RNA sequence: UUUUUU
RNA sequence: UUUUUU
RNA sequence: UUUUUU
């Protein structure tokens, strides 16, 4: 029959799409750690320079809180700005941060420890905390600093031009490392390494600010494991989407790795949509099986109605996410990668074999990309 | 089935465009060295030619700062102005630049030091070492002037038509290595050199003005790695084509050359849409992938929406750029190399051999030329 | 009534 | 749940 | 990421 077929479509539309709720949400506010972030009011280039040693050691020792790396995290992606108060009120709007705002004048001379403003509601004994943690690097972090080359934190910066350079090879090291957080870990990465040889090509990267592998690992690690870094990191980027061409350096080389951040996780969707809505002769093969073909439809709806963060799924790692999944069409997906498997070679070094992985709809992909071929 | 394919489309050609932001986007107000720029009040040609090669040897000295060599440029390309002060304050716009102007009477007697105006803001310490750094040329750079001919410094300007000659042939080498100082570097490039031999058939470029190949590389790099003078580099071209044919002699040779730098590094895409879309007989073969095609269409809407800086690209190193990379269509990439190959010999001198190269497609666009031809 | 998979 | 490439 | 030609 053929309404029934009608009635079919509209109801998984429907039963898909239904799953938006309303995009001012204000969800249930749940428990919320205080949050301490350091702010500098006027720019005092020394003074950043030794609060990015600060808070990269911060992130990197091991016996820290949680809400330690988080202050440390929103101080070390909040330095360039100009005026920080206003930039921190930016992390503001996330629900799941309470955050207070730190007035720094300085650094007591030659150590970690920190100067309070007047202002500023500070005790030293947590000051002292701060500094006892700020000094406690994992033993596989070789030399007792973050860097490649020890000197590093030695070099004395002064010029704002040079802290620009050091604050920003950091930071495209930690955004390298963003970008195959939440998928691919504890693993030595060709692709982190590609990004890393292209932006050291461009310029951009500078091997004197060289980050040790297990340290990039690291920060990886305890970005992922928190939350509020990533709405800001969110935030950050769809500030970075917003700009002209004419933007600062910092916004661009965001946006620029942004590229590779977007649509993060949600693989298997993209190549079944490249593999079958692509190669204009899959319905050829898969025409009889409408159901996958409507859910996919359903799918791309959902996507764009999502809003623009629709990109960054893996990162926040909302709840829409699991739709995506490949697990709702497994035989378009079967076929899809029959024909990846022939179509490219690269992607034979996919996790594509899954427990739900039909082996003659594969096996068909394959027999039709050698007869389009042979 | 059909709908999915529409959906897919329109899709495709959404989360496309939707990078586009807004225009007048004011990016986060980051860190920015400051710039001091020097500024010329009465047309004083002598004054003019000894900033030209004040500032020639400051880009071309080592041991200077960033911000040296951002002033340095700032105040080599704005010195045919004839109102210096609001013709720097169109580098003013750039967000990156926090500029001062420098109000310059002239220079001490046979030595680089220089001579502040009353209101101006100076004093003799920055003075000396600006005069100590514009002496110290690297060692490849023969004869201890940056021109291969190395009386052109001694050479007396009193009259403001021989210092345009110099100034003019300066500025004409530094844009064509602009040309491809993203691109292609650390070269003997024979495409400047032909363009070379060009303006200087063309009269435009004097022999007696040329500039070491060395130097050449070095002010290449000096302006590659720098943003604030490519931001201020794309203002000059946006105005250069604004001119109508009634021009200035400068404002002529700088469209002249940005017809060059324009579209600068998206070769792959343009040569994909030249031997797909351009060969009427691309579809032909690759008829099914319409995959590739609906990419490429949603880049050419997007290219049109960026606005007039859309080839700027490679130049102001917008994130965007990464989205026209031949990895997002390898496939039809793959045939238009394969087309290439037979249908120019040109060609067969680019770097198309990408890790992502489809072996099969790229013999079919070889079988087809040669089935067209033979 | 329920019962596989994600 | 994730997993190739840019 | 880039890479031929004008």
């Amino acid at each position: 029959m053929s309404s029934v077929l009608k009635a079919f479509e509209r109801f998984t539309i429907e039963q898909e799409l239904q799953d938006r709720g309303e995009e001012g949400s204000i969800p249930p506010e749940t428990l919320k750690s205080a949050v301490k972030v350091f702010v500098i009011n006027t720019p005092n280039p020394t003074t950043r320079y030794q609060m990015l040693n600060f808070c990269l050691r911060i992130i990197c020792s091991q016996n820290a809180r949680a809400s330690h790396r988080v202050g440390a995290l929103i101080t070390l992606f909040s330095l360039p700005s100009a005026g920080m108060q206003n930039h921190i009120r930016l992390a503001d709007r996330s629900p799941e941060a309470q955050i207070e705002r730190c007035e720094i004048d300085g650094f007591e001379p030659g150590t970690y420890r920190l100067i309070p403003n007047a202002r500023a509601n500070l005790t030293a004994n947590e000051i002292a905390a701060y500094a006892l943690l700020a000094d406690d690097l994992p033993p596989t972090i070789n030399n007792g600093t973050p860097y490649v080359h020890a000197d590093v934190e030695g070099q004395p910066c002064d010029e704002i031009e040079q802290f620009l350079d050091r604050c920003y090879s950091v930071l495209i090291q930690a955004w390298v490392m963003v970008c195959k957080c939440m998928t691919a870990y504890d693993q030595p990465a060709g692709s982190a390494d590609r990004r890393f040889a292209k932006y050291q090509q461009q310029g951009r990267l500078e091997a004197r600010y060289m980050l040790q592998p297990e340290a990039q690992r690291l920060i990886q690690t305890a970005i992922r494991k928190s939350l509020v870094v990533r709405q800001y990191l969110t935030f950050e980027l769809q500030l970075a989407r917003r700009q002209g061409l004419l933007s600062n350096r910092y916004y661009a080389m965001v946006g620029d790795i942004g590229k590779y951040i977007e649509n993060s996780g949600l693989t298997a969707f993209f190549l079944t949509l490249k593999y079958a809505l692509g190669t204009k002769w899959s319905p050829l093969s898969l025409a009889a099986f409408t159901g996958e073909l409507t859910k996919l439809r359903s799918l791309m709806m959902l996507y764009r109605g999502l809003g623009e963060q629709a990109r960054y799924l893996a990162l926040l790692e909302a709840p829409q996410i699991m739709d995506f999944a490949p697990g709702g069409y497994p035989l378009i997906f079967s076929y899809a990668m029959g024909v990846g498997t022939v179509l490219d070679v690269q992607m034979r070094n996919y996790t594509y074999a899954r427990p739900f992985l039909n082996g003659y709809y594969f096996q068909i992909g394959v027999e039709t990309a050698r007869r389009q071929q042979g």
